[PDB]
């Protein structure tokens, strides 16, 4: 039996990430790891100058809007005076070189392509932009986005959908339908989740080969060294971000077991390493221009990922401004500042259809209550850090400057400085996941911690 590559776009202030899991699902089920393609984009210039459109009514730049909130007027205006014809023509044109070299590496004349959030929107514009391109695509997958319209013409849709609820973007809401399609709805997933999830992975196979898969699990890959591609990238535009990596071996605590790092690279945008199989690693980035240190965590690498994403803070989304007075009161040196990932959202509050809720242990305390992660504000991203810097840890005063932030939220808890952090999680589908990680000070460090997106329990 023989596949045909797969193209994935990513939605509003997504990036490859959203597909690395994913990518791997693919991969253990034969798929060639090099086949599972991700297109990225600038998610801000896209919702803001071209889904302003009337062609869905505006409907999906929706996400664009909030989130600009903090571009500088002269910098916004920049952007909205871009010619949006040439955008598209520009962009959709990077879409086919990319469709392209696809087939050719792989000799097949047919591709999948994937689509979520404003990126369900960005396929079908595509898609029904002419013909040649409808023509280079097998099947079509339109990931919780775009509903109330008829799927491409003569191309095999499929359209997911999850529970509305925790997408207030997209309003009054019946019934999600993509026309004439093969519509699959999971009333039990928030939006994120069900882009990265296993259930739907399965759909996925089965839709564009013709029968279910081995499994869904992520399968640890024979072996003693799997190879990472991942990208430093600027977070929402995705452009390529310059810095230095260091990788530094790490035990359950966090602690360094190198004096040295066995991998300090330059590194602009994209870089490939090969690591151990099922060995914690910490990595530390240093962006240029910026004192600031980053440190990023995560769970192991089980098996070959082409898809790891790294998210830095640049201009014009400098999302990492919200918390610089902070960073910058003496207090400090006494607090540490972390930044909790999943793809997949953190459910601080009950709903019968969800099945469950979350919890977030950092240091003991449950930073995932029903006031910091409600369902509406689909919390991928968490920001834990000493709000206001006055020492106090008020978990009941949402910290406001996130409000209009698509996808974040943040939580007031102290943090000491001394020792070490212990953020443990208790996902709402079953399943715990750990971390311990030095305590480093939020005046020259900032933390990133990811969980994983699929997380087992051989016993429930
Ligand atoms: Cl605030």
């Amino acid at each position: 039996e023989d596949f045909r590559p797969v193209v994935f776009v990513h939605g509003l202030a997504g990036s490859a990430g959203q597909f690395e899991s994913q990518g791997m699902r693919f991969a253990a089920n034969g798929y060639p790891a090099e086949y599972v393609k991700t297109f990225e984009y600038d998610t801000i210039s896209w919702a803001l100058v071209v889904e302003t459109d009337m062609l869905f009514s505006g409907l999906g730049s929706e996400f664009g809007l909030n989130i600009s909130q903090i571009i500088d007027p002269e910098t916004l205006d920049k952007i909205l005076s871009k010619s949006r014809e040439r955008l598209i023509d520009e962009t959709f044109s990077r879409l086919d070189r990319v469709i392209d070299e696809a087939l050719a590496e792989s000799g097949a004349d047919k591709v999948d392509l994937v689509g979520h959030s404003m990126g369900t929107f960005f396929l079908v514009r595509y898609v029904n932009s002419s013909p040649e391109r409808a023509a280079k695509v097998a099947h079509l997958i339109l990931l919780d986005g775009v509903w109330g319209v008829d799927a491409p013409e003569g191309i095999p849709t499929l359209a997911v959908f999850g529970n509305p609820k925790a997408l207030p973007a997209l309003g009054l809401p019946e019934e999600k339908v993509v026309y004439n399609a093969t519509n699959v709805y999971f009333n039990n997933m928030t939006h994120v989740q069900l882009c990265t999830s296993p259930e739907t992975f399965a759909v996925m196979f089965e839709f564009i080969n013709g029968y279910k898969p081995a499994t869904t699990d992520i399968v640890p890959q024979d072996g003693d060294y799997v190879k990472v591609k991942g990208k430093f990238l600027a977070f929402a535009t995705n452009g390529d971000v310059s810095g230095w990596l260091s990788i530094y071996p790490i035990d359950e605590n966090g602690k360094r077991l190198t004096r040295l790092p066995v991998k300090f690279m330059r590194v602009k945008g994209d870089f490939e390493v090969r690591l151990r199989k099922g060995q914690l690693y910490e990595f530390q980035f240093r962006k240029d221009f910026s004192p600031i240190i980053y440190h990023y965590y995560r769970a192991p690498f089980v098996r070959d990922d082409l898809w790891a994403r790294f998210l830095v803070s640049k201009p014009p989304l400098d999302v990492e401004l919200l918390i610089l007075p902070e960073r910058l009161s003496p207090a400090a040196k006494e607090t540490s500042g972390l930044l909790l990932i999943r793809y997949k959202e953190m459910i601080g509050e009950y709903d019968e259809e969800i099945g469950g809720v979350d919890e977030v242990y950092v240091n003991g305390v449950n930073v995932c209550t029903e006031r910091i992660c409600p369902i509406e504000r689909a919390v991928n991203g968490l920001w834990v850090f000493d709000r206001g810097a006055d020492g106090k840890s008020d978990l009941d005063r949402e910290v406001v400057r996130y409000s209009i932030m698509p996808f974040m939220s943040a939580a007031d808890l102290v943090v000491p400085a001394e020792g070490t952090i212990s953020i443990a999680v208790k996902s709402r589908t079953g399943g715990e996941e750990s971390f311990t990680i030095p305590a480093w000070s939020a005046d020259r460090h900032s933390i990133i911690v990811q969980f994983s997106d699929y997380i087992v329990d051989k016993l429930a």
